[PDB]
């Protein structure tokens, strides 16, 4: 029914790393992630995708949320497991696929991100954990959604 995905926010006390995809989600800033592979844990997939997409090596990951995405007329629900970290090693690498950039917390480019980010980023920035569901029509319109803070992701 649903397909496992990861999403990793490198969130430091004064800045967050985002990445701009050159070609799904192209032209938007987003966290780093993708599909989880066979025999791979969700956390291991999060570590892998962060390195593949940003060049960074993450030490400890922390689960901060789970977000299910529905795109009307698409059979697969995206079950996105959201992680946060402050302990990274390396420098963000720009590749032909991905352009990383640090943003000050007051300057997060919400107009150039997936529209769901405006809803749950304020929770992530105050260190709250959450479960969410977003129903999209196309890539730009949220038809409906639910979002609640949780003690256990």
């Amino acid at each position: 029914a649903s397909r496992l995905y990861t999403l990793v926010l490198v969130l430091q006390p004064q800045r967050v790393l985002l990445g701009m995809k050159k070609r799904a989600g192209a032209g938007r800033w987003n966290g780093f992630g993708g599909k989880v592979q066979e025999g791979e844990t969700i956390e291991d997939g999060a570590r892998r995708e962060l390195q593949e997409e940003s060049g960074l090596t993450v030490d400890a990951l922390h689960k901060v949320g789970q977000i299910v995405f529905e795109f009307v007329g698409e059979p697969e629900l995206m079950d996105v497991h959201v992680f946060c970290t402050d302990s990274i090693q390396g420098t963000p690498v720009e590749s032909d696929e991905m352009r990383p950039c640090w943003f000050q917390l007051d300057q997060i480019p919400f107009k150039d991100m997936w529209p769901d980010d405006s809803y749950w980023f304020p929770l992530l920035l105050q260190k709250k954990k959450f479960h969410g569901y977003f129903k999209f029509q196309g890539q730009d319109t949220i038809l409906d959604y639910t979002l609640r803070e949780v003690d256990t992701v």
